[PDB]
RNA sequence: UUACACGUGCAAAAUCUG
């Protein structure tokens, strides 16, 4: 043929996405004798970028030497693309500075180039030296330039660079846009980017997915749901990458029904091998109180990188069973994945939950020395927690001094809440007083000590400290329970008497009582902590969150079927204690959570072994 | 005049009285 026609053939396919049919022809040509020029290595080696195919690019290198088209912009450009998209920022940055002429095109090639390869930095250097030379950015450079500032999260920098997008005349472009929405998030100014999100004139599923990632990242996750809604409703289609951040907020929210819907959605648009949406589908089944459900995903997995490991590890340790998670960690190391901090705070944590001193001692101590990982806060703030529940308050104090780390509001917490369990009443004076010099705004430190002296009997001084909650305006969270019945969620209070069918609530609880009795159960009136007498401290037991919540579930469900409840506070012992005599009295199992751990009530008893 | 583009999931604590 001719040359046009060779260069057309393999242009149309290199920028088509067939580059080993532009490779392929490539090769043909040059058996055919027909000599490629500056309109063919471009796009050959467009293609060899595609396929990160490195010993064809130099191949073709070394094409471009002989043939003498070493000071061809375009094919220089298109020389530092190919290095750089093979991983060899050296050879690429070898080109780059060895081009006796260059634009913007090649510019953004090498500043792409270390971007897009954990190095941010020596990107947003050669954009500063492109403004000392007088090179007009591009779209391509602003977008480049922004993911380095979403990567290294100056905002300070974006703020510069998104006002020189609009100087530019470049906040139309989607690509621009959307690094821009990326980079608030990433900075931490979550209404900036709703605010080029919302003034958009063209938005994308990258659009979409990175807003409602950086709102399901900053905890806003009802709003990440909200934008899911709305953006199925404006018919946009979720690809791979938008559902696992989506997971991540209905995992947030206890949404067990919503998540469901989303695994349905998966498997129909065969995204269901995918390893981000896998390691979302466990950890959204594991928070929503399906620890056989996310075993069921890891299980199917096609494959699984280090955070579907820490993700089944997390699973099991948020639903108590210590020891599957630490089995898990070992075929983990068998199975030759190595493993991060993220693991080790999950393994202590497992074994702080189930009471497994010895093995999360044997962990922590080794976590440096047998593996890279050195101690982060939180890995000591397991310690604490498992030092705590197995009533070692003195060695969960003196962890917390010897830290070497500045403790915080969780550490601190963390020995209150023990204090709390064991009755500590002087170390949780001392607790509760290191929290309050942290944060006096946190409301957890006055109840918890009032909790720990109405529990020692000592009413006026419980008093004081709720006095002096009420005087500095501190205001507490109300512990309830809630419970996804018929898609419509549930809360429950202590003692709520304003739901709709309270009353049938209510009589249910009078006949769940009366079985109780006949079953054995007591209840004790030392949990109980008002200063009341007998005969409304029996009532006060028998109407706490969850119990109605219970009454509830087995009133609107049918009979046998299993009930979830989700709390945000801890169970008592005496209420832990009916809860057992409820789970064989109605024939279900019943899976209640506390602030995080769950627990798994059945046949009579619960699978936390009455530690918890 | 060719070449250069953006979005990813897994981290320890506590509120039974709002
Ligand atoms: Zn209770
Ligand atoms: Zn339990």
């Amino acid at each position: 043929n001719s040359v046009f026609s060779w260069n057309s053939k393999i242009r149309g396919y290199a920028r088509n996405g067939q580059p080993e049919e532009a490779l392929s022809l490539y090769s043909q040509m040059r058996r055919s004798g027909i000599k490629p020029d500056n309109y063919t290595f471009p796009f050959v080696l467009k293609a060899c970028a595609s396929l990160s195919s490195l010993k064809e690019g130099k191949q073709i290198h070394g094409h471009v030497i002989k043939s003498g088209f070493e000071s061809d912009v375009y094919v220089q450009s298109a020389l530092i693309d190919m290095y750089a998209k093979c991983g060899e920022l050296e050879d690429a940055r070898k080109v780059f500075d060895e081009m006796p002429e260059r634009n913007v095109v090649s510019w953004n090639a090498m500043i792409s180039g270390y971007a897009q390869n954990g190095q941010s930095e020596e990107a947003l250097e050669l954009f500063r030296e492109m403004q000392q030379e007088g090179i007009k950015p591009s779209e391509f450079t602003f977008c480049s330039v922004l993911s380095a500032c979403a990567s290294l999260g100056s905002l300070e920098m974006g703020k510069q660079i998104h006002g020189y997008v609009i100087k530019s005349g470049f906040e139309s472009i989607v690509f621009v846009g959307n690094a821009l929405i990326d980079m608030y998030a990433k900075c931490g100014s979550i209404e900036d980017a709703r605010k080029v999100f919302d003034e958009m004139p063209e938005r994308t599923v990258v659009s979409w997915t990175a807003m409602i990632s950086g709102y399901a990242q900053n905890g806003q996750s009802e709003e990440a749901l909200e934008l899911f809604r709305e953006m199925q409703r404006e018919g946009v289609k979720p690809d791979e990458v938008t559902l696992p951040s989506v997971l991540s907020a209905c995992a947030n929210l206890g949404a067990l029904e919503q998540g469901k819907q989303i695994h349905a959605y998966v498997i129909k648009s065969g995204f269901e091998s995918d390893v981000f949406v896998g390691s979302a589908l466990i950890d959204m089944y594991a928070k929503c109180g399906s620890i056989e459900d996310a075993r069921k995903v890891f299980d199917k997995m096609p494959e699984r990188d280090v955070v579907s490991w820490n993700a089944m590890i997390a699973a099991y340790a948020q639903h108590g069973h210590g020891k599957e998670a630490l089995q898990l960690f070992q075929q983990m190391q068998q199975e030759g994945v190595k493993p991060s901090e993220v693991t080790f705070t999950s393994i202590l944590s497992a074994c702080s939950h189930a009471g497994l001193v010895d093995e999360g001692h044997h962990y922590f101590e080794s976590m440096s020395p047998d593996y890279g990982i050195t101690p982060r806060v939180e890995h000591y703030g397991c310690m604490v927690d498992l030092l705590g529940r197995a009533g070692r308050l003195d060695e969960a104090e003196d962890l917390i001094k010897s830290m070497p780390f500045q403790p915080n509001v969780v550490v601190w917490g963390t020995l209150l809440g023990a204090c709390r369990v064991h009755g500590d009443v002087e170390r949780g004076e001392r607790a509760a007083e290191r929290i309050l010099e942290l944060d006096p705004e946190s409301a957890a430190p006055y109840v918890l000590l009032s909790n720990i002296y109405a529990a020692a009997g000592r009413w006026d001084e419980a008093a004081k400290v709720r006095k002096l909650m009420k005087e500095r305006g501190v205001k507490k969270e109300p512990g309830c329970s809630w419970i996804e019945v018929n898609n419509k969620v549930h809360e429950f209070v202590a003692g709520d008497k304003s739901h709709p069918q309270t009353k049938e609530i209510y009589a249910e609880l009078e006949r769940l009582s009366k079985q109780m009795k006949e079953a054995g159960y007591v209840p004790d009136t030392k949990f109980v902590l008002h200063d009341v007498e007998e005969e409304e401290k029996e009532q006060l037991l028998c109407y706490h969150s969850e119990k109605l919540a219970i009454a509830f579930g087995l009133i609107s469900t049918p009979p046998g079927t299993p009930l979830r409840i989700i709390k945000n506070l801890r169970v008592c012992g005496d209420c832990h204690t009916a809860t057992k005599f409820i789970s064989k009295i109605v024939g279900r199992e019943i899976v209640v959570r506390d602030a995080n751990r769950f627990h798994h009530f059945k046949d009579g008893v619960c699978s936390c072994g009455d530690y918890w």
